[PDB]
C-alpha cells in the first residue's frame, strides 16, 4: 500500500472514484495487493467473474461464484463498483452465438441481462451494458447480436438495463477513443446522440483507454469529444500505459481532471505481473507490488 491514496486525492477533486480491477485470484494471491486495492483505490471492476463465459455457461445456467466474491469483497470494503460486462462478442459462449432466430436471441439477451443485475441489484454503481460494438471506422460490429437482431439490440439492452436497476449508470464501453477526430470516436459520439435523441437510457460512454507510450496528451481531446455525444456522464474505465511514464499517467489524470463529464478512472490491474499486457509493465505498481514514479507523479499532480 501506498501511503497516500490517490483515490482520495482524486475525490477531492470531486470525482467519484480513482479505481482498479480484481477477482478471487488477484485479492488472494499475496498480502500486498488486496492492502494496496483498500488504501489506495475506491471502486472495483471484476475482470473476468462478470462475463458471459464467466456466469452463464450453459444456456438458462447460472455460475455466481466468482462474482459473488467480488462483489462480496468490494461491499466490504466500501468500494464502488462497476459491472462489467453485460452484452460483449468476445468471451461469449458457443451457445449464444449459434443461435439465429431473432426472437431466440431477444429472449436470451433480456434473461441473461435480468439475472445476472438482477443478483446485484442496487449494489453496483455503473454497469458495462455493451461493450465494443463498433468497427475502427465508426460503424456496428457484427457480432451475432448485430447480425440476428440489427441496430435494435442496443435499444433492448439498455432498457431491459434501465427497468431491471435503475439505480445503476448504464454505460457502453470501448477501446480506441483516444483522441479526438479518431473513426471511432466520431462513430460513438454520433451513433450516442442518435440513440439519446430516440430515448435510449445510455447514461455514460466508457473508454478503455489501453494505451501505448506518448499517447496520453491525446486523451484530453478525446474526452472533450466523448462529452458532446450528450451523455449524463463519461469514465477512463481500462486504463494502463505501456511504460507507464509519468508523463503519460499524469496527462490521462489531467484529462479526467479537467473535464466536467468524466467522474472517474479505472486502472486495469495493480501490479504489473498481474497485467494483461505484462510484458509492457503498464500499470502503476511493479513487480514487487510497489509504487512506481507514475503513482507518486499522479499524486502530486492532485
Ligand atoms: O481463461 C480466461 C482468460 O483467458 C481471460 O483473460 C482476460 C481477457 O480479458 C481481459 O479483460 C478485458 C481486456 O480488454 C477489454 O476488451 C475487456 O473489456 C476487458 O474485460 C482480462 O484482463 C484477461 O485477464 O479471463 C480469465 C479467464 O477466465
Ligand atoms: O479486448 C480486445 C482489445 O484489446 C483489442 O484491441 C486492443 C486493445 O488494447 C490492446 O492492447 C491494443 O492496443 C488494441 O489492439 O480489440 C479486440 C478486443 O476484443
Ligand atoms: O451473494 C449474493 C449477493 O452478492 C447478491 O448481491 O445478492 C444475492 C446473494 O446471493
Amino acid at each position: 500500500q501506498a501511503s497516500v491514496s490517490i483515490d482520495a486525492k482524486f475525490k477531492a477533486h470531486g470525482k467519484k472514484y480513482l479505481g482498479t480491477i480484481g477477482d478471487q485470484y488477484t485479492l488472494t494471491k499475496n498480502t500486498k495487493n488486496p492492502a494496496i486495492i483498500k488504501a489506495d483505490f475506491g471502486q472495483l471492476t471484476p475482470e473476468n467473474s462478470m462475463k458471459w463465459d464467466a456466469t452463464e455457461p450453459n444456456r438458462g445456467q447460472f455460475t455466481f461464484s466468482g462474482s459473488d466474491y467480488l462483489v462480496n469483497f468490494a461491499q466490504s470494503n466500501g468500494k464502488l463498483i462497476r459491472g462489467h460486462t453485460l452484452v460483449w462478442h468476445s468471451q461469449l459462449p458457443g451457445w449464444v452465438s449459434s443461435i439465429t432466430d431473432k426472437n431466440t436471441l431477444i429472449s436470451v439477451l433480456k434473461n441473461h441481462i435480468t439475472t445476472v443485475m438482477t443478483r446485484y441489484k442496487g449494489k453496483i454503481y455503473a454497469w458495462d451494458v455493451l461493450n465494443e460494438i463498433f468497427n475502427e471506422d465508426g460503424s456496428l460490429r457484427n457480432s451475432v447480436f448485430y447480425n440476428v437482431i440489427g441496430e435494435d439490440y442496443v435499444r433492448i439492452a439498455f432498457e431491459t438495463a434501465r427497468s431491471v436497476d435503475p439505480n445503476a449508470k448504464l454505460y457502453i464501453n470501448d477501446y480506441n477513443l483516444d483522441s479526438a477526430g479518431y473513426s471511432k470516436v466520431n462513430g460513438m459520439v454520433s451513433h450516442v446522440k442518435k440513440w439519446l435523441a430516440a430515448g435510449i437510457p445510455i447514461d455514460g460512454i466508457g473508454s478503455q483507454t489501453h494505451l501505448g507510450a506518448g499517447a496520453g496528451s491525446a486523451v484530453a481531446g478525446a474526452l472533450n469529444a466523448l462529452a458532446s455525444a450528450g451523455t449524463k456522464e463519461i469514465a477512463i474505465t481500462e486504463l494502463d500505459i505501456a511504460g507507464a511514464s509519468s508523463t503519460d499517467y499524469v496527462n490521462v489524470v489531467n484529462a479526467c481532471l479537467n473535464q466536467a463529464k468524466c467522474v472517474g478512472i479505472t486502472v486495469w490491474g495493480v501490479a504489473d505481473p498481474d497485467s494483461w499486457r505484462s510484458s509492457s509493465s503498464p500499470l502503476l505498481f511493479d513487480g514487487n507490488y510497489n509504487p512506481k514514479a507514475a503513482y507518486n507523479a499522479i499524486a502530486n499532480a492532485l
